[PDB]
DNA sequence: CGGCTCGCGCA
DNA sequence: TGCGCGAAGCCGAT
């Protein structure tokens, strides 16, 4: 539909109508962003079209409430930051609160809308709303993929085994789909605070609060400043000082080599091929440049398509055949350590490395990347069941990561206990084939007492 | 049949 | 630290 820098492979239909009159409407849920957003720039172009505004509608659903408050200031506060964003190109912003299924259809009928465009999230509840929508609406539906450089309907269309299976598939779709993001033309035609529901829902998550022996809260909030305007500080440090030694230094949790930018990739709040734009114009290491293209690229994108074609993503039937089967027949084995979820989440456990892991986890909401393999693997190896693992794994990481609640923890739990896109390894006690991690391991390839004492 | 995002022994 | 090997099941290029 029009747009000359504008491929249409990122635009599907959900729903067919007649266009109405009344200004297009922008459902934006997942990619919290101005800049760089497609299906932004997407709706702007329909609304140029028929010469219409746009406009965008946020809908706060009761989901803050399964979570903390890290994550509902990280999102509250760059929505403020956003507001002000659409305010100087004269895009108004109207945030609701309640069910998506009811609010977004009510608001269709009320503005009079014409064109109803959202990004795309692989999400059981994000298609629920969706369904909903479209039984209450009579307009044209569609839905832009904002998140991923290649719309994940387009780079796949099966449930991918491994990563060498699609790291051909990704790369040569790049040419086409990696292009500059034009700017965000300012609207012609004009026509809940967000203070109150940021007062409000920070009263109903106080009792939830993590806190220490004297009551003192355990998350430290000064880690990481939400909004669109410091995640391109993040990522501007990341590529300048971090990007060279990135390929040597990325299993060392020891060491800040990491680019930090799972929080505002996970919320929306940078665009992942904005992040790759630069980083392919940097003369850094090459090295580097490859381990890192295939983390953001590769295994960020699969995520997705491990849960678009895999409706129990988070369920032991996501696991592949010779998962399920070793895992099965290790149930009844002796577990050297038994912990519940409550002895998990204090940080409990008789590993000093893992205790150590968990602290960084409650106290920076995040977690290094290599420390999270070994925090989940040995969640299998002392529970009582492969299920009652998959739980914890995915409650602890839902409730005190930063990038929570994404298609990125689920595939990587995935990935730690039930080994999808991965291989079978030296058969063990408990855990069955599943790749193992050891302490000693950890040992010879950094510092751990370090580690340890850094975070208790 | 070749190649895959651990621990382990050895410079 | 860095490198080569072991131990394991399976996709897919043919
Ligand atoms: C058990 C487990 C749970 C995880 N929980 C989450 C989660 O809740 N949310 C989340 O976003 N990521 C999660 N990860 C993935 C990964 O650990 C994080 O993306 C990363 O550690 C965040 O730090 P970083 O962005 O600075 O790392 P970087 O090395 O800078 O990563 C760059 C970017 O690449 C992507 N990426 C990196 N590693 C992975 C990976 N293993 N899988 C998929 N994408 C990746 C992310 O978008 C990340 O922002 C989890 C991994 C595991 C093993």
């Amino acid at each position: 539909p029009r747009g000359s820098h504008m491929n249409p492979k990122r635009i599907r239909a959900l729903k067919s109508g007649k266009q109405g009159d009344g200004p297009v409407v922008y459902w934006m849920s997942r990619d919290q962003r101005a800049e760089d957003n497609w299906a932004l720039l997407f709706s702007r172009a329909i609304a140029k079209e028929a010469n219409v505004p746009v406009v965008v509608v946020f809908c706060l659903t009761d989901e803050f409430l399964e979570a903390g408050i890290r994550q509902y200031e990280f999102m509250l506060k760059g929505l403020q930051e956003l507001e002000v964003s659409l305010s100087r190109k004269k895009i108004p912003s109207f945030f609701l609160r309640g069910d998506p299924g009811e609010k977004i259809s009510r608001f269709v009928k009320d503005y009079n809308a014409g064109t109803l465009v959202t990004d795309f999230s692989p999400l059981r509840i994000k298609n629920q709303w969706i369904e909903k929508v479209i039984s209450g609406i009579s307009i044209p539906f569609f839905e832009v993929d904002a998140h991923n450089v290649v719309p994940c309907w387009e780079a796949s269309q099966k449930h991918e085994y491994a990563a060498h299976t699609f790291r051909p598939k990704l790369y040569a779709l790049l040419p086409e789909f990696l292009e500059e993001f034009p700017e965000l033309e300012p609207n012609s035609v004009t026509p809940e605070t967000l203070s109150d529901v940021l007062e409000t829902g920070v009263k109903a998550l106080l009792p939830e609060r993590a806190l220490l022996k004297n009551k003192d809260p355990l998350f430290e909030p000064w880690h990481f400043e939400p909004g669109e305007k410091a995640a391109k500080k993040v990522m501007e440090s990341f590529i300048a000082d971090r990007l060279d030694s990135y390929g040597a230094l990325r299993n060392d949790p020891t060491k800040n080599m990491l680019s930090n930018l799972s929080p505002y990739l996970h919320f929306g709040q940078i665009s992942s091929q904005r992040v790759v734009l630069e980083v392919e114009k940097a003369e850094s290491n090459p090295g580097s440049k490859k381990a890192f293209l295939d983390e953001i690229l590769i295994w960020k994108e699969i995520s997705d398509n491990f849960c678009y074609y895999n409706p129990g993503y988070d369920g032991f039937e996501s696991f592949p055949s010779w998962a399920k089967e070793s895992l099965n027949a290790h149930r009844n084995d002796v577990r050297s350590h038994i912990y519940t979820l409550e002895e998990f989440e204090a940080g409990k456990t008789h590993d000093p490395l893992w205790n150590a892991s968990q602290m960084e986890l409650l106290s920076t909401g995040k977690m290094h990347g290599y420390t999270r393999m070994y925090w989940a693997k040995k969640i299998l190896e002392w529970s009582e069941s492969p299920e009652k693992a998959l739980e914890i794994a995915i409650c602890l990481n839902d409730r005190y990561e930063l990038d929570g609640r994404d298609p990125n923890g689920y595939a990587g739990i995935a990935w730690s206990i039930g080994g999808v896109h991965d291989r079978a390894w030296g058969e063990r006690e408990v855990t069955g084939k599943i790749r193992y991690m050891s302490y000693e391991g950890c040992k010879r390839k950094f510092d751990v007492k370090l580690y340890i004492e850094k975070y208790s």
